[PDB]
């Protein structure tokens, strides 16, 4: 029916995935949330000019891999990528 | 299409909707935001133990109507509410 519920409920279904597998089913680690990015949002890819930015976005989930990050953080991650990847933000500050 | 793609694409879809309809393209004051949320997500309600919380984000919305948000602070939201809608975090602390 409603587009957003729809896709709201699946950002949670996500992180359900990867949180369930083990332990704080409310948290993921730093290496897990990168590899639910690289894996989930395989084919997003940064634009013309926040590609400096996105690199390092995913090359700093590197350093603490075992560092805690909660489900607001996951969906802040989310929304950073859009920042990056999303065409409609190619302008935005 | 992979499933979280589709659903962050409709993301930034619903916020380009309401945030494109006048002004800053890249921004939503609070009331346009309460207003997405009760519309594009009108049968999400609070689990058991977070009625007050939700009752508290709804009424702080209004008290800062006029405050802008922009894509980050509206997809903020977006994960607050699963914290008071969705039940995986019915018993998250």
């Amino acid at each position: 029916a409603r587009p957003l519920e729809q896709a709201v409920a699946a950002i949670v279904c996500t992180f359900q995935e990867y949180a369930g597998r083990c332990g704080d089913k409310y948290k993921l680690c730093q290496a897990e949330l990168k590899e639910l990015l690289q894996k989930e949002l395989a084919t997003w890819t940064p634009t013309e000019f926040r590609e400096c930015d996105y690199n390092k976005f995913m090359s700093v989930l590197d350093t603490n891999k075992d560092c805690e990050v909660d489900f607001v953080e996951y969906v802040r991650s989310l929304a950073c990528l859009c920042l990056y990847c999303h065409e409609y933000f190619k302008d935005c500050p």
